[PDB]
């Protein structure tokens, strides 16, 4: 029954290469931060990283508001491109499917609106991408 808000970043150096995602999430006072590393990725796989982990980070079904500055993901899911390419055997092919998959399961458990950043925005998404950031250092 909670709203929680979740704020997601990913950061990669090349394409590919290493990146990090961070998550950050909200609800009132309570906050909880999280953020891992990949050793060869893109920007738009911890772009989606991000979301999925923080979505995954829910201990039980949520409301959610979802701020990202990915329009890779918030396009998918606002401009209904997600729900073509299911309906559409996912092509040619789209990229990133293992991903779409698993923000297809966690957008059944939630109830998750997503809203596009520019960038900077907020303290929260700095955070997020701070976090994201922080990952790649520690590797
Ligand atoms: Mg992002």
């Amino acid at each position: 029954e909670k709203t929680i808000t979740i704020y997601t970043d990913g950061a990669a150096s090349g394409n590919p290469g290493k990146g990090g995602w961070g998550a950050l999430l909200m609800y009132g006072s309570s906050r909880k931060e999280i953020s891992g590393y990949d050793p060869a990725t893109t920007n738009n796989r911890m772009e989606l990283m991000a979301a999925i982990k923080g979505l995954e980070a829910l201990k039980e079904p949520a409301r959610v508001q979802l701020y990202s500055d990915s329009a890779y993901l918030v396009n998918a899911m606002n401009e209904g491109w997600l729900k073509r390419w299911v309906k559409n055997g996912w092509k040619k092919p789209v990229e990133n499917i293992d991903l779409w998959q698993e923000i297809l399961k966690l957008t059944t458990l939630h109830r998750v609106t997503f809203h596009k950043v520019k960038g900077s925005d907020n303290p929260y998404n700095s955070r997020a991408d701070e976090l994201a950031r922080l990952a790649i250092k520690e590797n």
